[PDB]
């Protein structure tokens, strides 16, 4: 299988990171049975929520709130109630994690970072909206440790960042599950036999088999958007 | 060799050999078979509303319930008779397509799993696959389900719309050559004839062993479930 | 195995499943979808398909429209046009798309070559002689070497969604699905559009969402763009 088809072709070499996380992905993908699931939300209830504290948010506190923070958020308290997603695959047992540690994808435009929010369950959602502009405020300098690489339990990869509907993600080895949060896309949906307009989201689960299967899945993903549904003015605290 | 504990109050849950027997089957699937995927929507208001209608009296007369799923396992039995090449086992040298049809469904219980083998589908009414699925399912949660009626199967069904899924992506059963995932049906404004409808949606989702199978068979299967469940209604659908 | 059939595999046969194989072993795939009006480009295409076969003797389909689409976005994405090769990776020059050309019973995949210095017309042109080529036997080992870029028409099919694998040593595959009607949001008013999915496989090797995102969106904005009055099939 020839691998150039032209002289000109570049060649490009591959650092040490970058070769770290190659052999991370092809590790995880052949360690680990990855089964897909994905559930639509309605988002409206957050998106609006957002927007009407975004401006004042960032007068007083010098950092924005993404919508992202909310998915964290709501992320981490399903954990809570499901500690078999907050597991890994250890041969003859499964180890459920006591702490839950979200793993986040950040980017650059060669490579990418996978930085640790620690407790994100114990956080506030001004403290993960605070963590994660810090965190990607060290990822653009460079200056990011391994304390902040490691430790995660569980992966949030904001997908919707790129502009996609769906996505189907590659666990992050040694864990169970990722989770994809994808674009928040106005649609025409069904309410109680009428056509509305809300603001949809996928959420878009690949899990190891060895662990878990459909039913645990979709409690945990209902979980998550029952989270997500219940996003008022009156109902969720910034802190 | 990666670290795999995170804190010393980390609970450690052994694994019996009946959970680490399905562990190791989902390995030994997904090494072994380069899956490819595809769906379809297929609009089940057809089927929705006579399942509705005769869901009552049936209960009644029969002392089971009639769910949503016994009319796909039928849809599915008869396009597997229109495409075997979907029943079927690759060999190394040769591929075996099965003439029993032999549909191996989905029924976890918490955490466990278990498949069990509905035989000859085709042959069954949809009255009959019914019985066989609440008997199933009662033996299942009883864990008196023995190991006769998980043996045989040539092809797979997933439930997965019981789980509120709306598109999944399954694991094929090795060593069939596919595995189908029915997902929610939800209510979708939709167009016909260039008008905005209400209709009961759902997505079909199949995984393919692609030594086997490409698009254009996978393709083919699909046309023919969709067409078996858009037909169904009150003249063209006999439960006996 | 009472009355069950055996079919037999060849030596073709035998190669694409091992190739098959070979693919999801080495690579690890990730998967992206998002969603693209394509009621320009069907228009378009409708209102000139008629004149285009009498003139030309051979047929335009939607599939030479999303050809160069990809190939477009290609030469702004270097990247996706590459190979993994251990401790390099190797951005190809030449846009060399294979395409699905399935004819009876297995699969063809031939190869349009520098796609992004053909015109629609052309592109239109090597897929109706590639497809002839398939249907008698006629296909050269020229046509089937030297892709370093997949895309395949599923919508053909009848698929909505679909995840394919990757044409090894290819970074990545395009998956192009069915054209349907859709109630779509447009400006807070319900429209009627033709949207039509587009699935892509990568080597995560090589790429990740960042830059799978951007090259989705290049090429949604060359579909979307496509109009009666913008693009020349010459
Ligand atoms: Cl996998
Ligand atoms: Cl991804
Ligand atoms: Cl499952
Ligand atoms: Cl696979
Ligand atoms: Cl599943
Ligand atoms: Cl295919
Ligand atoms: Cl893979
Ligand atoms: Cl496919
Ligand atoms: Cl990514």
């Amino acid at each position: 299988p020839p691998v150039r088809s032209a002289a000109g072709d570049k060649e490009i070499p591959i650092n040490g990171v970058r070769k770290a996380i190659a052999k991370h992905m092809s590790v995880s993908k052949q360690e680990i049975p990855h089964a897909w699931m994905m559930v639509e939300v309605d988002a409206t209830g957050l998106v609006r929520y957002r927007n009407a504290v975004k401006d004042s948010f960032k007068k007083e506190e010098g950092y924005s709130l993404t919508y992202f923070a909310f998915f964290i958020k709501a992320v981490a308290q399903a954990l809570k109630e499901f500690p078999q997603l907050n597991s890994t695959w250890a041969g003859d047992k499964i180890i459920e994690h006591a702490n839950i540690n979200i793993s986040i994808a950040i980017a650059a435009g060669d490579l990418l970072y996978v930085p640790v929010i620690k407790n994100a369950d114990e956080k506030s959602i001004k403290g993960i909206a605070r963590e994660i502009s810090e965190l990607a405020g060290k990822a653009r300098n460079g200056k990011l440790s391994q304390a902040d690489m490691e430790g995660g339990t569980f992966t949030v990869n904001s997908t919707g960042s790129f502009g996609s509907v769906q996505s189907m993600g590659i666990i992050n080895h040694p864990q169970a599950a990722i989770l994809q949060v994808e674009s928040i896309v106005k649609r025409p949906v069904i309410i109680d036999d009428m056509i509305a307009v809300r603001d949809m989201v996928n959420l878009c689960l690949s899990i190891d088999h060895r662990i878990l299967d459909g039913l645990l899945a979709g409690k945990f993903l209902q979980a998550i958007k029952a989270n997500v549904e219940k996003i008022s003015k009156e109902n969720t605290a910034l802190y």
